[PDB]
Order: structure tokens, then C-alpha cells, then sequence
């Protein structure tokens, strides 16, 4: 007879469905942060601040295409608040294609940001790693001078 | 009925084989061309050697 707790296997299969939903969610999140990775490792050689806005709105709209269960999850909230709170490379990074950029300018900005650089690879990876929204004041002071 | 021109047959055969060879060549060369065009489209001033 062995009347067993079938509620255990109901919980198993419900967790399985939630698991597949989370797997889809995190596949989309992997695409999202991979796109973030390409806009991350870029050395700001050719990318345009309006291209930055394009990437931002593209990420926002492909994120908002999540279904209701996929949209309501805490990871969706996390990535959406990330996109909104960072909705600023196009605002500050117009110093790096400006003529005011120079070697001792790099020295003073390096001292302000306290991180170390190699001149050959000017990857904006570590630039974004040094949050412009966090070091707003010092980098805008560098802009002013 | 007469002696058919085997020269024409071998001409067709060599044309076909060289054509397939050059089609593979064009595929490879087009891949090379598109990749080098994509690479050169960027200034590549701060992208490491």
C-alpha cells in the first residue's frame, strides 16, 4: 500500500517548473550582462554617446519583454534598477575624446581616481569599474580644470 | 554519328573542377575580406596590438 506523501513530488515538479523559468530568466540575464560585457571591455575608440543611449534603451526594451512571471522576479528588479540607476558614460566620458585630454591630465585624473593605468590599452572597463556616479565630484573637477 | 570532341569534354571537366576550386577560394577570400574590413572599420587606436 505504502501511502506516500505525493505533496513532496508536487513540490518537486513545481520547483522544476520554477527552475525552468529561472533558467530562461538567467539565459536572458546572461545575454544582458554579455552585452554589458561588450560595452564594458570597449576602449572608447569608436563608440558614440548616442550609441550608449541606443545600447541602454535596447537593453531596457529587451528586458521589459520579460513575461509576467519572468518580469516579477527579483533578478528582473535587480537588473532593471541597475539599468535605471546607471541611466552615465554618455554624460561624463566627453573628456576622453576632447582636446583637453593629455598626459599630465591623465596623471592628475589618475591621482584623483587613485587607480593605475597602462596608456596603451585605454579600456573603459576599469573606467566603469571606477564608478563615475560614485566619483562624480573629483572627475568633474578634473573636467573643470 | 562521328568521333566526338574529347577535347571539349576535358575542357568542360577542367572548367568544372577549377570552378569548384575557385568557388571555395572565393568563399575563403570573402571571409578574409569581411573580417579585415570589420577590423579596419574601427580606428584601432587604443585596442591592444
Amino acid at each position: 500500500d505504502t501511502g506516500l506523501l505525493s505533496g513532496s513530488e508536487e513540490r518537486v515538479q513545481v520547483a522544476l517548473e520554477e527552475l525552468q523559468d529561472l533558467k530562461g530568466v538567467w539565459s536572458e540575464l546572461s545575454k544582458v550582462w554579455e552585452q554589458i560585457d561588450q560595452m564594458k571591455e570597449q576602449p572608447w575608440v569608436s563608440v558614440q554617446p548616442r550609441k550608449l543611449r541606443q545600447n541602454l534603451d535596447a537593453l531596457l526594451n529587451q528586458l521589459k519583454s520579460f513575461p509576467a512571471r519572468l518580469r516579477q522576479y527579483a533578478s528582473y528588479e535587480f537588473v532593471q534598477r541597475l539599468l535605471k540607476g546607471y541611466m552615465k558614460i554618455n554624460m561624463l566620458v566627453i573628456e576622453l575624446k576632447s582636446e583637453a585630454l593629455k598626459d599630465r591630465h591623465w596623471k592628475q585624473l589618475m591621482k584623483r581616481l587613485h587607480v593605475n593605468w597602462v596608456v596603451s590599452e585605454l579600456t573603459l572597463g576599469q573606467i566603469w569599474d571606477v564608478d563615475l556616479q560614485k566619483n562624480e565630484a573629483i572627475v568633474k573637477d578634473v573636467l573643470l580644470v
